């Protein structure tokens, strides 16, 4: 079935099992007082390499404090750090997975002052807490505060500060080692002429900008030998206007080449700065691969392996067949399934919990400097915790799970996997709730992915699905079950407006279900995550689409990450929007508004959707108490509107609970 990504492929001189690469992860489970390598860590990491992929490669590790750009970010800078940082290539190994280690100084994104640092020696001196450059500069966003320029004496310290990680690596039974010179952290600003401005022999042409690179790799290509692996991130395109040409990125990979044998090359698009789509939905699997193609017709010698929205094994087959691609790298499709290479191998790809790309969990949780977590993957970062652990149930119970919603079909599939008869009540005709809804927006099109992974578990563990079974207090105590487990989820909130009786009005499940037939001019209040992506769905059938938001923001629920592809997107749309609006009437014309500034106006409209929140759909749950059944329990929306990720969390919660 995945003969071309099952293959293996020598790394230097180790040989890798399989084409399957899971890449650099910076997910804050390191220690944050001294950059220690930890339990959570040690197991996030030993289940990517029990998942069977060819290659693990560790978190960035900063070179020095001012490099440190994430609260738990990984150390490597003192022989305290060296303990961790075996036992952390022991759980790789032990898997028979390739460890790799990666050099990860995040330069002008770094944020040492924000980690209680106030000053540090650099090049000799003492100085501030700031973040470091080729050239004292801003950034356009507010995130990452102005850099100061490093003195050449700074710039041959990290040189050797590189050499020292990549020994620290090598000696704590490492397999390979990984510079990362992309994205815009320090050996990326000395790359790009647009963060250096540098009038010295570490600046100006392009063989001066890659000469911290050239140096870094030479020190460490002498320091672990010429029989060690020595493999490298670079950017292909790093998406920023005054930046390199994706040519000289090519021109620099062939620098790398002539100065140490690179033995892969991991290339990558954009930088944290660009303003255009790199990682989020508006990517599709292969979109970036014409890169891959630019290098290999250029010459590269060494293997390439390329990530960047990469979640299709299908995709990642042809790409290898047709020699686009040596090695298929993954981040975020090995953090929602740590068993993706397994599941390629044995042949079961419906068996895949694929990344549906919503840097909740991932990208959101680490740039806030919370613990990493994932949406579709309630163990991310819980692997080393034993309230996580999968262990058979003692005693086999008889669960009812009344509603087939994400939370309800985790719940379900936990308690049957630990063994228990299992029972799902869905009162539609489909599995999914409110995921099988969603997947009709524009950007949500890999929650098919989703209702995929669920309809194929239900299947193999035999759990019994009843479909178009409305479970009500008689249905339940006819069944009789041990454990009574309630997932009836969330229901179109009703505000007090004046007029919302009005014949006008629908709502965002009735739009989604095909139970209202919309006009031309359709008005939305409502500015949240719901309402926007049910307003881009109708926006896309060639619609005209107004939000109305009383708050500040429309998407105010949505992660920092999400807010640019949506705002991207109502562009593209031709979406109107308006906040700070007060909602006055809903009447036969359309929809009163009053602006802040104190305008009257009318909004014109065939439908108004009343999209301003969610309630608890708890009728049930109240109806039957919580002596219906031995045990009864509310999980995901119906015990409190939350969102998705909350609602997944809560199914395995409850399934790995049911005792025995
Ligand atoms: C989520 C951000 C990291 C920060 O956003 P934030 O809201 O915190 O920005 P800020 O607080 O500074 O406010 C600036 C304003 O500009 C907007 N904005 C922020 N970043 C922008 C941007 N990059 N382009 C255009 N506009 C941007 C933002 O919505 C906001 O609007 P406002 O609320 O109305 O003031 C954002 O810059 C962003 O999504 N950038 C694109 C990320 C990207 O594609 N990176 C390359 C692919 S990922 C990658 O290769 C990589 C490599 C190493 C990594 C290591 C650790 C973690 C992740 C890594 C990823
Ligand atoms: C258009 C849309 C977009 C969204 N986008 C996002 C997003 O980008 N990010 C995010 O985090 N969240 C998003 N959400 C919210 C997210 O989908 C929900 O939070 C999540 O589905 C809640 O899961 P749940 O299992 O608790 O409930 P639900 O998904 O609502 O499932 C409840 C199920 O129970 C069934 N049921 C109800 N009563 C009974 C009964 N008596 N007997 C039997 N079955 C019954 C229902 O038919 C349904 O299948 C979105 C929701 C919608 C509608
Ligand atoms: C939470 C998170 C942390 C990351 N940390 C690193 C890192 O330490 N080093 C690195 O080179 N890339 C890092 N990346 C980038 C990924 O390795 C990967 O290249 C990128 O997310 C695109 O691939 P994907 O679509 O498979 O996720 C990180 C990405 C995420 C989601
Ligand atoms: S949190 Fe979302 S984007 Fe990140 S790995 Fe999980 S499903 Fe993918």
């Amino acid at each position: 079935m995945y003969e071309n990504l099952c293959k293996p492929i020598k790394i230097g001189n180790h040989l890798v099992k399989n084409r399957m690469k899971y890449a650099a992860t910076v997910d804050n489970f390191c220690d944050t007082k001294n950059g220690n390598v930890i339990d959570r860590e040690i197991e996030y990491l030993r289940e990517r390499a029990k998942g069977g992929f060819g290659i693990v490669v560790s978190q960035g590790g900063y070179t020095h404090i001012l490099g440190k750009g994430y609260v738990g970010q990984m150390g490597l800078v003192e022989e305290s750090h060296l303990p961790g940082l075996k036992k952390l290539a022991d759980a790789i190994n032990a898997e028979g997975a390739m460890s790799i280690g990666q050099i990860m100084h995040t330069g002008r994104y770094g944020h040492a002052h924000e980690y209680g640092i106030h000053e540090a020696i650099a090049g000799g001196k003492t100085v501030g807490p700031e973040p470091v450059g080729p050239t004292a500069m801003s950034s356009p966003i507010k995130r990452y505060s102005p850099c100061r320029e490093m003195t050449p004496e700074e710039i041959e310290e990290q040189i050797q500060a590189h050499i020292v990680a990549a020994r620290m690596f090598k000696q704590t039974g490492w397999k390979g080692v990984e510079v990362c010179a992309i994205v815009g952290y320090l050996i990326a600003d000395f790359l790009s002429r647009w963060t250096n401005k540098r009038t010295d022999k570490w600046g100006g042409s392009l063989e001066n900008r890659a000469r911290f690179l050239i140096e870094i790799l030479k020190g460490i290509r002498k320091e672990v030998g010429d029989d060690y692996p020595l493999v490298m991130r670079l950017n292909s395109t790093d998406l920023i206007e005054g930046g390199n040409t994706d040519e000289e990125y090519i021109e620099i990979a062939k620098m790398c080449e002539a100065a140490v044998r690179i033995d892969l090359f991991s290339i990558t698009v954009g930088w944290h700065e660009s303003p255009g789509a790199a990682i989020t939905a508006e990517k599709r699997p292969g979109d970036w691969l014409h890169l891959a193609d630019n290098w290999k017709k250029a010459g590269i010698k060494a293997p390439i392996c390329m990530a960047y929205r990469m979640n299709q094994p299908d995709v990642a087959e042809k790409a290898v067949a047709e020699g686009r691609i040596d090695i298929w790298e993954m981040c975020r499709p090995g953090i929602a399934d740590p068993y993706l290479p397994k599941k390629v191998c044995e042949g079961r790809p419906e068996d895949i919990v694929t990344c549906t790309a919503c840097n909740q969990g991932c990208f959101y949780y680490v740039f806030i400097d919370a613990i990493m977590g994932c949406m579709v993957n309630p163990r991310v970062g819980n692997e080393w915790d034993p309230a996580y652990a999968i262990n058979p149930a003692a005693k086999k119970k008889k669960v009812l799970v009344v509603g087939a919603g994400p939370s309800g079909m985790e719940c379900a599939r936990l308690a049957a996997v630990r063994g228990h008869d299992v029972t799902i009540m869905e009162k539609s005709d489909s599995i999914g709730g409110e995921v099988k809804l969603g997947v009709k927006s524009p950007l949500l099109y890999d929650w098919a992915e989703t209702i995929r992974y669920y309809k194929a578990q239900i299947d193999k563990l035999g759990i019994k699905l009843k479909l178009n079974t409305e479970a009500t207090a008689d249905s339940i105590k006819a069944e009789a079950p041990d454990v009574l487990v309630i997932a009836t989820g969330g229901k179109p909130s009703r505000p007090k407006i004046e007029g919302i009786d009005n014949k006008i009005v629908t709502n965002v499940f009735d739009i989604l279900e095909g139970k209202v037939k919309l006009g031309d001019k359709v008005v939305f209040i409502g500015g949240n995550e719901i309402s926007i992506q049910t307003a881009e769905y109708v926006a896309e059938q060639g619609k005209e689409v107004t939000v109305l938001e009383k708050g500040k923001h429309i998407c105010f629920d949505v992660n920092i990450f999400n807010i640019l592809q949506h705002r991207r997107l109502m562009a593209k749309l031709n979406m109107k929007s308006m906040t700070n609006v007060t909602i006055n009437e809903i009447n036969d014309d359309g929809v009163e508004i009053s602006t802040a500034g104190g305008k009257d106006v009318t909004i014109e409209a065939d439908n108004v959707v009343v999209a301003e929140g969610m309630d608890a759909d708890d009728a049930l749950a109240k109806a039957v108490g919580t002596k219906i059944a031995p045990e009864v329990y509310s999980i995901g929306d119906c015990a409190g509107v939350r969102k998705l990720y909350e609602a997944i969390h809560d199914g395995y919660k409850m399934g790995v609970k049911i005792r025995g």
